[PDB]
């Protein structure tokens, strides 16, 4: 909340990974965690983690003079630039000006140009730098410093901004997206849901509270020291931290922090827990019940770990389950991130997996020859194409049919016309996918046909 108090204080000098985790375990015990002071702890020890260093044993140690000292600096500036008095609070309830003038002050303080590691409050108050969705929690921590209890932190699976009044039905962002975008600052996130963008998620994405904002500071640990090295120390942190959040329940609500704890099990189990898979079908059965099956991101995790183990048939289903959802959504002008993806997993990642499944069946292979894998690969490639039907801008192009084909020429002839394609037993949705079918199971694939089919308008 406000202040820092003995029972915080009396855990410092934090010396090590176990002494951070007490930390925070003390406040997930608290009705309020101090958004502030975690975020200030987090960033210190990686700020000095996160580089390459000689030394098998090392932790840096957060002095609470140090962490008071920058915790001041933080509370002075917000008190002294919001005089609450010129803002009328309503039964419990901030005005979409007190929230505008609290995210005024946070972006006026941003260093006036400039990565990584600079998601934490220490970036802010020691170098006047913040990243896109920093902003946003940065303004929930002053809010929270001020006292607003129903400030809360807002984000979807590429962007992040603030609810407020009873049960957060106001909205207003608070920083930006993407590159060269206008500025939508104080608005509403209406019309971003209205439009039907992956970016706001037809509305189904997450309110936080307070503890919900722990656990989004602790998936926004940042581990990479360069291109090449993770920081072990910051990995094995962000872990326990995360099972500290799994034990209380605030994950249960977080598919992204599912996923990203299923990925560092994978990484490393720990010895007595759930497997990755359960941990990943726990987001995905967190999707679907909190957030109308509409996320893309808990399918896009089970798919890649599926794919790093070699289970060709189950990685082609979870890609298609993600074009499933996809599917019903409309690509707009800044849903470039999931584009991205989709087109890296149609363009690059599918083709390498059945081009060594294709190099094992000539070595002596089996999903090449299984034609529910086919009917996985048709289903990812209809849900592709519907979802570019009714979008402000188009999805497939020329590279896209490069791909389609050399990925059904990877089946031999006999083994695509085993599925019963309907407008295995498989219905298509889209348009384009619905004009080709025939084309689809022909022992001889018609690349210059398919090509203009997937492409026209």
């Amino acid at each position: 909340a406000m202040g820092l108090k003995a029972a915080q204080k009396t855990l410092f000098p934090l010396r090590s990974i176990d002494d951070v985790v007490r930390l925070f375990a003390a406040e997930l015990g608290r009705e309020e965690p101090d958004l502030v002071l975690l975020s200030l702890v987090l960033g210190f020890v990686e700020h000095f983690l996160a580089v390459n260093r000689v030394g098998l044993t090392y932790f840096p140690v957060a002095d609470l003079s140090i962490i008071a000292a920058l915790y001041a600096r933080f509370t002075a500036q917000i008190r002294g630039a919001v005089d609450l008095s010129l803002y009328p609070r309503e039964g419990g309830v901030s005005s979409r000006e007190l929230v505008k003038k609290v995210s005024d002050v946070i972006w006026n303080s941003l260093s006036r140009s400039y990565r990584a590691h600079i998601q934490s409050l220490f970036s802010f108050i020691t170098g006047t730098k913040l990243d896109s969705s920093g902003v946003a929690f940065a303004v929930v921590g002053a809010c929270q410093a001020l006292g607003l209890r129903d400030v809360h932190l807002a984000l979807s699976e590429d962007h992040a901004w603030v609810v407020f009044g009873p049960n957060g039905e106001q909205t207003a962002e608070v920083t930006w997206h993407g590159k060269g975008n206008e500025d939508r600052r104080g608005q509403t996130v209406n019309a971003g849901v209205a439009e039907r963008s992956w970016l706001y998620l037809k509305g189904s994405y997450m309110r936080c509270d307070r503890k919900m904002e722990v656990a989004f500071m602790v998936c926004a640990i940042n581990p990479s020291i360069d291109l090449h090295t993770d920081s072990l120390e910051l990995l094995q942190l962000q872990q326990k931290l995360l099972w500290l959040l799994y034990d209380l329940g605030h994950l249960e609500r977080y598919p992204m922090a599912l996923g990203n704890l299923a990925d560092l099990e994978e990484l490393e189990p720990t010895p007595g827990r759930p497997d990755p898979l359960t941990l990943y079908h726990k987001g995905i059965a967190s999707a679907k019940t909190y957030y109308r099956d509409e996320h893309i991101y808990p399918y896009m995790y089970l798919a890649g770990y599926h794919c790093r183990n070699r289970n060709v048939r189950e990685a082609l289903q979870a890609w298609a389950d993600t074009a499933t959802v996809i599917q019903d959504y409309n690509y707009c002008r800044e849903d470039e991130e999931i584009y991205k993806e989709f087109f890296e997993v149609a363009n690059d990642v599918i083709p390498n997996l059945l081009k060594e499944a294709a190099s094992l069946l000539e070595a002596g292979g089996s999903a090449l020859q299984d034609p529910e894998c086919f009917a996985h690969l048709l289903r990812f490639y209809d849900g592709i194409c519907k979802w570019e039907e009714g979008s402000p801008t188009p999805v497939l192009h020329v590279g896209w049919a490069t791909f389609l084909v050399q990925s059904l020429g990877r089946f031999e002839g006999q083994v695509r016309q085993k599925v019963r394609i309907v407008s295995p037993v498989l219905t298509f949705q889209s348009e384009k996918m619905k004009g080709m079918k025939e084309l689809l199971v022909a022992t001889k694939i018609n690349s210059s046909a398919i090509k203009l089919q997937l492409t026209a308008q």
